[PDB]
């Protein structure tokens, strides 16, 4: 029914941003974080996908204007889905809370505010690290964003700190993907090898049923 | 003590296998489970992984002679480390004993003795087929075994049975082999893009610093 006809607004939504066509994954979002906040209310758990999704598009589409306007909405989606998310214990709904916080930063860096930009950053970069690998690629995104929140609001010290954060996940990760490449491709060699033995075998069989049949007649 | 001084004679035959000097492999065995025998008994557990390396060494070194006196211990030996492996509720200790009997069955034909290389490895078969894949490649080097032993006895319609059998797991192992493959070196491009692309950003963040500590200088 609700969930049916949402659900399905959902999907259009993201392969609008695979479109690009950005006004209409706005209004793509607004039915469907409609209906759920019409239905469970503007914080039931249900809301929390689309009231980010819905932020996120009001972001990405305010790119003094409508643009000033865009951002104050966006905001107060983000925070929602921020509030919906970080209730819930589990991995995955504390990783989205550390998104919407994320995006909660861009709007603030959108917005020249750059002290809560700092705020909402270090929110994420906060929850992240939690449950994260220290290598993993998002450490070294958002270090970077705080670096450059810190820097646009001239705390260079900081801002020079977070870079070096963000360079030292960023190393420290390609050497991981490189060890991953050494295993993807030494796996890739052994599983080749056996297959061009594997092969070489069958021969064997066939020419020992052509043998075995043959004595079958032979006997008879 | 005796453990200790035990296991150092099992890495020796081993890597005289290795080696394939057979005879002194023997030697290495021989004196390894006769410290286990004489110390926890002709069937406790400590002497099966002894028992079987030193039947399976046996078998290799009898390759109407003394070929006929290693045979009939080396059948002796396996036994043993077929009682002492099938009573323990591991797949580990099962898939060793299916390799005793795998071993026994062997030395059954050696001994040109083939209904029981057909039971043999009939009881190896029958094991390996609770525990592994379909698609694994012991399926295939039993059923073949098998087939060989059935042959020898002129049962070609369960001879041919058996060889078909075999390349039927053959096959359908190549099969998975292949789409493990693709896997590996699909997985091989994914981590290869990220570093091509984590390494183009470094610049990015440097010319960050760069241009981050120069503000800080122009500032005081």
């Amino acid at each position: 029914d609700v969930d049916s006809e949402a659900k399905k607004l959902l999907g259009l939504g993201q392969k609008h941003l695979v479109m690009g066509d950005i006004p209409a994954a706005v209004n793509a979002f607004q039915e469907a974080a409609s209906l759920l906040g019409k239905k469970y209310g503007e914080t039931a758990n249900e809301c929390g996908e689309a009231f980010f999704f819905y932020g996120k598009s009001l972001l990405e589409l305010a790119r003094e204007e409508e643009e000033i306007g865009n951002l104050e909405l966006a905001w107060d989606m983000l925070d929602l889905a921020k509030i919906i998310f970080k209730r819930q214990e589990t991995k995955e709904a504390q990783l989205y809370a550390a998104q919407a916080h994320l995006k909660l930063g861009e709007v603030s860096v959108e917005s020249e505010n750059y002290v809560q930009a700092v705020e909402e950053f270090q929110s994420c970069l906060n929850l992240q690290e939690q449950y994260l690998e220290a290598h993993d690629r998002l450490l070294a995104e958002t270090h970077y964003q705080l670096g450059l929140a810190y820097g646009y609001n001239s705390q260079y010290d900081e801002a020079v700190a977070q870079f070096s954060k963000s360079i030292e996940v960023i190393e420290n990760r390609m050497a991981v993907l490189n060890e991953q490449v050494k295993e993807a491709e030494g796996s890739s060699a052994e599983y080749k090898k056996e297959i061009e033995e594997l092969k070489e075998l069958l021969p064997e069989i066939r020419e020992k049923i052509e043998d075995a049949k043959e004595s079958q007649r032979s006997g008879n």
